[PDB]
């Protein structure tokens, strides 16, 4: 038998850590990325600024929030700026109380007060180490949401329509934007045809608007960021609208640049701090909200072209905000004859690409609580508002976690012949039961949610095999072993029901035995008063050493 | 190596099942119980009817709801009638919109419409098999609630006070009601001094109100149940008050008679159906709400005197409702000189007994999320209303379940010397690591909540022991084994991150191996397209057969 043993300019500003080893060979590589990601910020930061209902606010949002993150950030391949989902939800939740055609100085004061409050929601969630709650946003919630929101904005934008040289132009240069996605989904080296097809859609349609001169978006104001917080309306009537939009774009614009600092960390093996990562983007917003920026966070699309044309570190986040230092000042009069429809298919390719219909139905034949969540975020945004299509699909994604912790699986086990290892009897048809014993595996953690369910379930198996004992004249159950290998945690109410089970099973001379615990259980089983009534003679190394010791 | 194998008058009316074997020796025993439980329904059904703010409504509620449950119920020692907690919450949530001294025909129409809607909430939660959600009500939530509600009713009842023969009488006959609880908490055979001290408080103080004749409660209306639903106001202004009271007393009056049909089932080994058990009490109410009954469910106190004076089955639930058939008709003129204070210490003993201060602080030194839940139900009922003292303490009791599924414990393991069993290295200081391997145990289920956390945590241990490999010139990690013994479940998003981990670990020649799965994982690992990329050469019987097979 074996004994069950029991067990400041570099903290705040992390550019100084990795900045002391930047080479020229790296600087050969973090410029051809940031020539192309500052070729996808110029037609897809003015395009999803249109989707939020002015087009230069998406370019102010590609200069200072990339520069702030390069000082405070903890990834090196996360590339920043605006995104596509947060802009659409910004453009829907604000269109249905104000209108940018009617109150354009009060539509600019609401995509700023939301951004500042999408700044403190992302900063002071990661400052108080509370950034695990961005993981509750499942992949099936966001398939339902992004796709149940890409219809009710397709109605609100098609109420603003109610020409032959426009609609025959905006489908052919959408075809340079969807066939370059058909051919970039096949080969993961043909990103380069899609890495500038947002730019060669604009530039080739610039000259056809320059030789056929005259609904163009025109002369945009040359200059730096306007110093806002003179357009931050903290004290007014539209604050709840600019707080609900800043909560709702403070989660949709967090789970895209938290979950891209994780999917580009395991590829390259650098630990991204998560909560210190969340502190950065909440200073990308609330300290960028005063500089004509709206809600920014790292993109899913303009990161997988940063690490597809070989980025090496986060100075390609400065080649972002230094080759945008150029274009806000010099090529703005070239933008005077750049049309509106050419950047509206750039919205459209991030609408049809938002309705992932295959993944919307693939999760029907493999699960049916990650399918109810899709069709509760689908019909929760179509029928109820945007805030309740997310609240009831997170809420039934959190339910299938609770529906397995309540009512878990308790198997009956038995020794697999030829070895001293006790597996279940649902699997392993050949597994034999020991006559004087009963092995029962609790396959979840023992909480208040299921402490009273194990007692009513162990004594169903124990009742099952005291009436089956008389059928073959066998020895009945004289030791029930709890294979606690699968029990992850135990609380005070789960540890109590293990002591109210021992003294019920003592009154039938059954001798309940725990076997094979884990860490954070044995330090609760040997440091509480509900544990020294178990002690060392009922907590074993494995089942095979509990059967061998034979507690009787 | 071993192969990982993969796997109508008796349905509705259950008195006919156990009714065919009732003996006279049982009928000797289910009458001395039901002489005493119909001696605790008469002074504690009129007493907690006062706590809900007429005293005969608690006696109508001890005749027909015990009779309906004896037909539809699935326990035999659960004894029914009103309770103490649901009455207090009924008397608080209705006092703060109407007043029974001012609108007594509209206070009787609101402790009925609530009961009917505490009838369909308990019936049509167990009819749709949804009765696991009564387990979310933790024992620490109810310590905070019952005790954070027994103050704000102690203020509302002490606004109705603002004599020498009353207050000198109501403390001495509270002392016959608290010292009989001091002596019944010590010896669990001295229930009999407390089994009639609620009745010998009333009957001995009857004659001292009969020789000192004259705030007495007096002549109560003799007769059967009045046939209500002429006092059910489905269509009015006070329906939301009588729906919030029927939701809130449809959970507090469910977790007392679900959780007593479970704690009196494991003692006696009879399987109580739970959802069919929940169907009964929701017909004890919504089909009893038309017969002058308020919200009834099995008691914690009048069940542990039913099974302390030897009950045998649920005809002691008819000796309840046939020895109450007597007393509603014959001893009612004896009740004419029965005082009000004698049944108000019967309220008081279920107030000081509600403030379990020891258990309110015992869960501080053993846990601190089952202590935050007490002091969020404490200050959630004192400051916010009754419905939010429960909503925010269930909500942070459900949080510690989610705070362990998000961010679980991943241990590093290693072979315990002398045996082929791989335990962790937090416990078992003597445990040795195999040189060419790395064993990592995932101690929770793999959900969307934590699929991206294992990848960022396995590659912290893998990074930990490739820099520690060069310190002692050892062989580095060439096989990472996932001891999946503790992984209870896996979803579609947790199974995907195990395939996005295999092909990252393939690109370093590391060969991720799952080992020792459970049921409801191997039927997902061998019946999905994310499983045949694993197959049979990466899903092993145990770790000791994965180390022995050596996948390289």
């Amino acid at each position: 038998l074996h004994k069950v043993s029991v067990p400041a300019l570099q903290y705040f500003f992390p550019i100084f850590h990795w900045g002391s080893d930047y080479s020229l060979r790296l600087l050969r590589s973090d410029v051809v990325s940031g020539l192309t990601i500052a070729s996808l910020a110029i037609p897809q930061g003015i395009s999803y600024a249109k989707l939020a209902n002015p087009p230069i606010i998406g370019l102010y949002s590609s200069f200072v929030p990339p520069l702030i993150y390069s000082l405070l950030g903890s990834s090196r391949d996360l590339a920043v700026g605006p995104v596509s989902i947060a802009s659409l939800v910004m453009g829907s939740m604000l269109r249905q109380a104000v209108s940018p055609d009617q109150e354009p100085i009060l539509y600019l004061q609401l995509a700023f007060t939301s951004t500042f409050f999408a700044g403190v929601f992302q900063a002071s969630l990661g400052f108080l180490r509370l950034g695990f709650i961005v993981d509750f946003l499942s992949k099936a919630t966001l398939t339902g949401f992004m796709g149940g929101a890409a219809i009710i904005v397709s109605l609100q934008q098609l109420k603003g329509l109610l020409a032959w040289q426009t609609i025959l132009m905006g489908v052919a240069f959408l075809a340079v934007l969807l066939t370059t996605r058909h051919i970039s989904a096949r080969n993961p080296k043909l990103f380069w045809v899609s890495a500038a097809a947002p730019l060669t859609s604009v530039i080739i349609s610039t000259i056809i608007s320059f030789v056929s001169k005259a609904s163009v978006i025109g002369d945009l104001p040359k200059g730096l960021n306007p110093p806002s917080a003179n357009m931050l309306t903290f004290s007014g009537s539209y604050v709840g609208l600019a707080l609900n939009t800043g909560i709702m774009t403070g989660i949709l614009s967090l789970t895209e640049g938290i979950a891209v600092g994780r999917t580009f960390a395991s590829i390259n093996n650098y630990q991204v701090d998560g909560n210190k990562e969340m502190m950065a983007i909440g200073v990308m917003n609330m300290a960028g909200s005063c500089a004509s920026c709206y809600v920014t966070t790292g993109s899913f699309s303009r990161s997988a072209v940063n690490y597809s044309a070989g980025c090496k570190t986060a100075v390609s986040n400065i080649v972002m905000a230094s080759a945008v230092l150029v274009t806000l000042l010099f090529l703005m009069p070239l933008f005077h004859y750049t049309p509106n429809v050419i950047l509206s298919a750039i919205i459209i390719t991030a609408v049809i690409g938002l309705i992932d219909v295959r993944g919307a139905a693939r999760l029907w034949k493999v699960d049916k609580l990650d399918f109810l969540a899709c069709m509760a975020a689908f019909l929760g945004v179509l029928l109820v508002s945007v805030q309740m299509g997310l609240a009831i699909a997170v809420g039934i994604s959190l339910f299938k976690i609770l529906l397995q912790v309540t009512r878990p699986n308790m198997v009956v086990k038995g020794v697999v012949p030829g070895t001293a290892s006790y597996r279940s009897m649902a699997q392993y048809r050949e597994a034999m039961r020991v006559p004087s014993f009963l092995v029962v595996g609790v396959e979840s953690a023992i909480y208040f949610a299921n402490s009273m369910y194990l007692g009513e379930r162990i004594m169903r198996f124990l009742r099952e095999e005291d009436e089956r004992a008389a059928k073959c004249n066998q020895c009945p159950v004289r030791c029930i072993i709890l294979d606690m290998s699968a029990v992850a945690a135990i609380d005070t109410s789960g540890l109590d029901a293990l002591a109210e089970l021992k003294k019920v099973l003592e009154k039938r001379n059954i001798e309940l035995v725990l076997a094979n615990p884990v860490g954070s259980v044995t330090e609760r089983l040997y440091n509480s008063v509900v544990g020294k009534t178990f002690g060392s003679d009922r907590v074993f190394f494995s089942v095979a050493e509990a059967v061998a010791a034979a507690p009787h």
